[PDB]
């Protein structure tokens, strides 16, 4: 309740993006700051499966990922957040300014997000939607990550989505597909789905093949085909977060170190 503002010190100015649940417009916060204000659809989802994506960002503070800043939960109800200036990063590294960015720079922001996820990791928290689409990028090129909708504390050993819940086949994980199991290895999976978002500027993972061709080719023991001018070690890396059995991923803390010691030598 304390993280409640009255609606009137909000400004909406333009619709940032949208969702089955509502939208997100950028606005001001007592004519001043620039704020991200997530709005519910009303009916979609129920007020407090809404709010729920902020009552957990409450728990979750860091500089790498997208701050609560406060919430109206009078009706339409308000998500109100950091605002990242350049947008998401799937569309962001297909820009001018984007498709500019050299490899050293592209390691550095994966080395940013894994920096994100080894604090999630440490918290004992999923993500559930890791994918470029997900990262912002802030005015000074740095990331965070966003959309916490899907995000759960894990207390025991793992989580287990509904039954009827359906999810993205080429960024989740083999064991969430088919059983709809999810821990931090999962995530382990999606980021390095995510690292070939990156270094190929926002393209759609498993170039040229379907969502059935993918599954079948990952049960042959497949992987992604190596991302055209992809540096072996990334993709090396990217392989490791692909092991069949999710125990043998690394945790995020490594990803960040190895991406770290690529910045640092390119």
């Amino acid at each position: 309740d304390e993280w409640e503002v009255p609606r009137e010190t909000l400004k909406l100015v333009e619709r940032l993006g949208a969702g089955q649940f509502g939208e997100v417009w950028m606005g001001y916060y007592n004519g001043h700051t620039k704020v991200a204000v997530k709005s519910l659809k009303q009916g979609s989802m129920s007020p407090d499966a809404f709010l729920a994506e902020a009552n957990l960002m409450k728990q979750l503070q860091h500089q790498r990922l997208v701050r609560l800043y406060a919430v109206v939960t009078q009706e339409p109800i308000y998500i109100i957040t950091e605002y990242m200036e350049n947008g998401s990063l799937v569309d962001f590294l297909k820009t001018p300014s984007g498709i500019k960015l050299t490899i050293n720079k592209l390691l550095d922001m994966a080395a940013q997000i894994a920096e994100g996820m080894a604090f999630i990791e440490e918290r004992n928290y999923i993500h559930r939607d890791l994918r470029a689409a997900n990262i912002l990028v802030s005015d000074t090129l740095s990331c965070k990550i966003a959309d916490f909708g899907l995000a759960r504390l894990i207390e025991d050993n793992e989580y287990t989505a509904r039954e009827g819940a359906k999810f993205p086949i080429k960024w989740t994980a083999p064991e969430a597909i088919n059983y709809g199991t999810f821990t931090i290895k999962s995530d382990v999976w999606s980021f390095g789905i995510l690292l070939t978002e990156i270094v190929t500027h926002g393209r759609i993972p498993y170039p040229g093949m379907t969502n059935p061709e993918v599954i079948q080719n990952l049960e042959r023991g497949y992987r992604m085909v190596r991302p055209d001018n992809c540096p072996e070690e990334l993709y090396q890396l990217m392989r490791l977060c692909w092991k069949e059995r999710p125990e043998d991923r690394p945790t995020f803390d490594y990803l960040r170190s190895v991406l770290e010691d690529f910045f640092t030598a390119t």
